[PDB]
């Protein structure tokens, strides 16, 4: 249900990793810095983690080979509307080759919501982009402009 994050450079972030073997914890590495996603039911075990209740899940937390998050900067009252934007969407992402998994992280100390998209290569994210299946969720509130960014399995 409770997704937790923490960004910095991947040596470290192992060290972390190592700490909670029992506990679910994604290491990838972006262009910044190397991220640690841990998705569980209850406690974080980052000190200063970005953390975030999972408001709609598909598939599992298992090695993908890339990920793509989408950040956007939504107002406090925006929320509700965007929240129920999502609802509307049509999860055609989810039927399509090489989609790990997809979680739509409603943050608790942010504006910022996180789409975060799971895959087995870039290349299936890449293919998926072009595909129509996009464009079906993007055809024809914010407090500043949303971003995203990618990140590998370790290298
Ligand atoms: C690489 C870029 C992006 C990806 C991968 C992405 C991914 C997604 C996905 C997967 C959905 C809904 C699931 C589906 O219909 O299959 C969605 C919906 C949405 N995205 Fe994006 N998005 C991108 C860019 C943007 C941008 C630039 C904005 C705003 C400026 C944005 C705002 C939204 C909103 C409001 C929705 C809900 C409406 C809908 O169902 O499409 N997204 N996005």
């Amino acid at each position: 249900m409770k997704v937790y994050i923490t960004y910095g450079t991947a040596d470290f972030l192992k060290t972390i990793v190592k700490k909670h073997p029992s506990e679910n914890i994604l290491l990838m590495q972006g262009q910044e810095n190397a991220i640690l996603i841990h998705e569980t039911s209850g406690d974080t075990v980052f000190q200063a983690p970005h953390a975030y209740e999972v408001i709609d899940q598909v598939g599992e937390i298992k090695h993908p080979g890339f990920a793509v998050l989408n950040n956007i900067a939504v107002t406090q009252e925006g929320r509700p509307l965007f929240e129920n934007k999502f609802k509307n969407r049509a999860g055609k992402v989810e039927n399509e080759p090489g989609f790990e998994a997809i979680r739509v992280l409603r943050p608790l100390d942010s504006d910022t919501y996180v789409i975060l998209t799971l895959w087995e290569t870039e290349r299936a994210f890449q293919d998926w982009q072009q595909s129509d299946s996009y464009k079906e969720a993007h055809k024809k509130i914010f407090s500043r402009p949303s971003y995203v960014t990618t990140y590998f399995a370790v290298e």
